[PDB]
């Protein structure tokens, strides 16, 4: 068991315009370098894990896929990316311990959970039935460049869990369940609002079924592989009330409303030989109604990252460029991919994104760019990512790109394309 390493990452991002061009900057041109140190020890059915992490970047790009003078973030910064101590010993099984600290949190639709986040984990992971439950909630960002929270993540407290069994070997069924809430932390009428206060507040339910058929499993021996989910959103958000007087903006109370939505995701995957492989998605976030209440969300944890086109290399399940979040968003999906061995793989995607309420905002991490009322076309996008890996959790360099082409939705004075790409070149010592 090694006790300690340090992984090395160089990236560069290349992205033009996340605003289509409407505002100003918004685009980058620009590489960085990150370095994580990490220790880790085990005694008996106990362990424990720190990774820190230093950046330094001619910008302020993304190094890590899983991410107000508070908020502006430095192009050179430190943190603590995980700190954890782990206790597998209530059973035998291997799959099964309990894990406290700040860890990486994830199921394997991304969808749900991809974060690393303060938090206390069950998981019992065994033949026939997978179960988890935990809590978790962000205290600090632990970085040098960003001295708050975000207002959403502040005393936003989450509990979930999950429970499946694999029925037939491969095809799997499950329930989940997430909860967030940070309901009663808006400022009563009265007081000034910073920047750094809440908008809003919520208690928010998320339900779902899940029935999978290697869905995540690059190495499936099954000639077809499937997933399909379903989940419901349910609850109330609190809307906070301002008025601003002499130049200082102060609460007059609130504005409340119950949410009411669903999301579906479905894919299937034929595995053509032990190299090739192709696919179709289907993705739906309802969007919209009577105050926003037919608008599904996502619970903020997700990256929306996974091996859905059924290589080692994680995959936006999105697009790249577009980084679409579940929410009042149609999706239709194509993809490909290869691999040889250990070594490569690669993998091909198209999208098509459709609104489903015309007359809302869509669930967006990569476009800042207003939509036109009545437009449905939201856009295509065509996304590539191939990695190599080297013979020294392994090392490797990835190029992973977007090409986004905006529809109707987005209108007049628009760049006709935007893109975003990634080479990332890993070495663990
Ligand atoms: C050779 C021994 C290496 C031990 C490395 C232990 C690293 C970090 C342990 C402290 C994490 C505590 C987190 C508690 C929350
Ligand atoms: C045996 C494990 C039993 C329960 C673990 C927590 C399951 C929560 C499922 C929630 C849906
Ligand atoms: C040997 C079996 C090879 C099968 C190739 C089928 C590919 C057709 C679908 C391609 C898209
Ligand atoms: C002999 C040819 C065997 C398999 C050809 C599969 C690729 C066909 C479709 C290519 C696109
Ligand atoms: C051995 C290779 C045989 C057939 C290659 C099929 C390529 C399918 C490409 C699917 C996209
Ligand atoms: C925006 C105009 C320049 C476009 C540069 C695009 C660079 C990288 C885009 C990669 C997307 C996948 C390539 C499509 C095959
Ligand atoms: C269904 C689309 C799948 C992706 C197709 C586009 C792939 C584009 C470039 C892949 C480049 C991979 C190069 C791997 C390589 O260099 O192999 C060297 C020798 O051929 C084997 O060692
Ligand atoms: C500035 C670097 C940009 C790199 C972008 C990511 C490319 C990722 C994989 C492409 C691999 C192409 C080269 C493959 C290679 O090095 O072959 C070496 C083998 O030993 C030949 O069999
Ligand atoms: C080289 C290992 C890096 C570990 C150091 C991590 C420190 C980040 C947290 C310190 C607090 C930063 N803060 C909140 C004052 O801005
Ligand atoms: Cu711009
Ligand atoms: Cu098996
Ligand atoms: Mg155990």
């Amino acid at each position: 068991p090694k006790n300690f390493g340090l992984d090395v990452k160089i990236t560069g991002e290349s992205e033009n315009d996340r605003d289509l061009g409407t505002a100003p900057g918004g685009t980058l041109n620009d590489i960085g370098i990150d370095l994580r140190p990490w220790a880790f020890g085990q005694w008996g059915d106990w362990s424990a894990y720190f990774m820190g992490q230093a950046v330094a970047a001619t910008d302020t790009i993304e190094t890590d896929t899983l991410q107000n003078d508070g908020r502006e973030p430095d192009k050179s910064y430190l943190a603590a990316r995980e700190f954890w101590v782990d206790y597998a010993g209530l059973t035998a099984y291997p799959g099964e311990h309990l894990r406290f600290g700040r860890q990486r949190l994830r199921e394997d639709s991304g969808q749900w959970q991809d974060t690393n986040i303060e938090a206390l984990n069950w998981s019992f992971e065994t033949t026939l039935l997978n179960a988890h439950a935990g809590v978790a909630q962000r205290f600090s960002e632990y970085r040098t460049d960003l001295d708050e929270l975000a207002p959403e993540d502040k005393d936003r407290t989450h509990v979930f869990g999950d429970i499946s069994t694999q029925w037939a070997p491969h095809h799997r069924i499950g329930v989940r369940i997430h909860h967030a809430d940070d309901s009663g932390h808006l400022r009563r009428p009265g007081e000034e609002v910073d920047n750094l206060d809440k908008t809003y507040t919520g208690q928010l339910t998320w339900l779902g079924i899940e029935a999978t058929g290697d869905a995540y499993n690059y190495r499936s021996s099954m000639p077809l592989n499937y997933w399909a989910s379903a989940t419901w959103l349910t609850g109330d958000r609190d809307n906070l009330t301002t008025t601003t007087v002499d130049d200082r903006r102060i609460a007059t109370g609130k504005q409340s409303g119950d949410v009411n939505a669903f999301g579906v995701d479905l894919g299937l995957r034929w595995n053509i030989d032990e190299q090739w492989k192709a696919g179709v998605g289907y993705a739906r976030g309802s969007g919209g109604g009577k105050d926003g209440e037919e608008q599904f969300q996502q619970t903020g944890l997700e990256s929306n990252r996974s091996n859905f086109t059924g290589t080692r290399s994680r995959v936006h399940r999105f697009g790249e460029a577009f980084r679409g979040e579940l929410s009042n968003l149609q999706a239709a999906t194509l993809f490909g991919s290869w691999q040889l061995r250990e070594d490569y793989d690669a993998s091909l995607v198209y999208h098509k994104f459709w609104r489903v309420d015309d007359d809302s905002d869509i669930g967006t991490s990569g476009i800042n760019a207003a939509l036109q009322p009545g437009e449905k076309d939201i856009g295509q996008e065509l996304d590539l990512v191939v990695t190599k890996y080297f013979k020294q959790p392994s090392a490797l360099i990835r190029f992973r790109g977007g090409l986004f082409k905006p529809g109707d939705a987005y209108g007049p004075g628009t760049d006709s394309t935007m893109h975003r790409a990634f080479v990332d070149f890993i070495w663990r010592f």
